[PDB]
């Protein structure tokens, strides 16, 4: 009787296996936009994926991970809010069953379709590891979807899908080029949280870019049709794998924009 998203073992239980769910500075959150504040000392986000390696992709039973070689300084974070440089391990996503609700961020309480986390690790901590046990281990780059006009640069993820249907497939998945998946502008809200998932460690420094990306009904749709289960199981669709917003408790959202 593991975690999940479901009615006994979702988003109101994690709390008694991991009593950090109920923390100071637990994500995702609601961003309220005129509450956020203006901070002109936030340096503009440096995103260098030009030499990212995707390696794989897996259905790991919650979501998929498309994931990467950070053996090396390859792909990665830096500037922003941060300090120092952190290294680009996965990414997946987070969605709903239905177009009006799958984001964990909410803005002025709206839902997205999905949200897009794009997890990296501060090399200054050595791994991941190590770096999830430090309160600035881990940047999360979180980009809103909304159904609309096709990303292009998604359509990769999308026909693979059908390969890691169940949990605990995967399948090789190099060459992947991430910078598909960002919007134009790089304007963002930055706070102090944590990982959406348990274990729901307070080790994420959240950036959360304004403008959403558009992807198509069909994109979506086809994330709708993976499977929480592993093969040979009752068939429970992947959707709604997400957290709603907690209480954003002693903290401040800062924005990179006017
Ligand atoms: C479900 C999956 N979670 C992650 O891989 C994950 C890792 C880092 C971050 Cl920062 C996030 S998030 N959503 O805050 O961006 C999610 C998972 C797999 C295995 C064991 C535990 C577990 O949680
Ligand atoms: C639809 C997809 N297209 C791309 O990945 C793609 C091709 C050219 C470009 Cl320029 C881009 S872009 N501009 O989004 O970075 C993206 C695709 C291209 C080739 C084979 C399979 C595919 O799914
Ligand atoms: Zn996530």
């Amino acid at each position: 009787h593991h975690w999940g998203y479901g009615k006994h073992n979702g988003p109101e239980h994690w709390h008694k296996d991991f009593p950090i769910a109920k923390g100071e500075r637990q994500s995702p959150v609601d961003i309220d936009t005129h509450t956020a504040k203006y901070d002109p000392s936030l340096k503009p986000l440096s995103v260098s994926y030009d030499q990212a390696t995707s390696l794989r992709i897996l259905n790991n039973g919650h979501a998929f991970n498309v994931e990467f070689d950070d053996s090396q300084d390859k792909a990665v974070l830096k500037g922003g809010p941060l300090d120092g440089t952190y290294r680009l391990i996965q990414f997946h996503f987070h969605w709903g069953s239905l177009d009006g609700q799958g984001s964990e961020h909410t803005v002025d309480k709206k839902k997205y379709a999905a949200e897009l986390h794009l997890v990296h690790w501060n090399t200054k901590y050595g791994d991941f590891g190590k770096a999830v046990q430090q309160p600035d281990g881990l940047a999360v780059l979180g980009i809103f979807l909304k159904v609309g006009s096709a990303k292009p640069g998604l359509q990769k993820v999308v026909d693979v899908l059908d390969s890691i249907k169940t949990k605990g497939k995967s399948a090789d998945f190099t060459n992947f080029d991430p910078r598909g998946l960002l919007p134009e502008s790089l304007d963002y809200w930055t706070y102090p949280g944590s990982l959406t998932t348990p274990p729901l460690l307070e080790c994420v420094t959240w950036i959360v870019l304004k403008e959403p990306i558009s992807v198509s009904s069909e994109q979506v749709l086809k994330f709708r049709k993976l499977n929480f289960n592993g093969e040979g199981e009752p068939e429970e669709l992947m959707v709604d794998n997400w957290r709603p917003a907690q209480p954003l408790k002693n903290r401040q959202i800062k924005a990179s924009f006017k």
